[PDB]
């Protein structure tokens, strides 16, 4: 098992509705929430199934990297971002496009901290989108921004087989 967690309500946008087990986080401009865990060790691998999301990131942040500030246009942020019919992957304010299967509806997200790589895969039919490489500076904490429509998570997951 990889890390387990949930969505921080406390890190929540003001814009944004984060569910009683929270898991789901839903609109009611960068509405973002932070999982409630710092990783500064090992591999983990959680999933977001995405709802119908036509404006969204999920990724990765580091503690100096400020609240609402996790769609990858910093040096402390890396995210694989949906806008509207376009898909890139943005850290340093670089966006470099993906090509997905259209209907990209369940991202895996596999952090190797001690190796030092975040992997985005469409998880559904198991297709790596993008790999960082990063010299990890400090911990990270899962990060998740949603314009429209709701994203849930699923944490604590084996590193699985299905990809590589």
């Amino acid at each position: 098992n990889s890390q387990p967690f949930k969505l921080d309500p406390k890190s929540a946008h003001r814009k944004l509705k984060v569910s009683h087990d929270n898991l789901t986080v839903e609109r009611d401009g960068s509405y973002g929430v932070a999982g409630n865990v710092f990783i500064d060790s090992g591999r983990h691998y959680w999933e977001v199934v995405i709802s119908g999301s036509t404006w969204y990131a999920i990724g990765l942040a580091y503690k100096s990297a400020p609240k609402h500030e996790w769609i990858g246009k910093n040096s402390a942020s890396w995210a694989l971002c949906r806008c509207n019919n376009n898909w890139v992957v943005r850290h340093n304010s670089k966006e470099i496009p993906i090509e997905p299967a259209p209907h990209l509806r369940r991202v895996g997200i596999l952090l190797d901290y001690d190796n030092g790589s975040i992997a985005f895969y469409d998880a559904l039919n198991s297709i790596h989108l993008y790999t960082f490489d990063v010299a990890f500076a400090q911990p990270v904490c899962p990060t998740f921004t949603v314009w429209n429509k709701c994203l849930t998570i699923i944490t604590g997951l084996p590193i699985p087989d299905h990809l590589d």
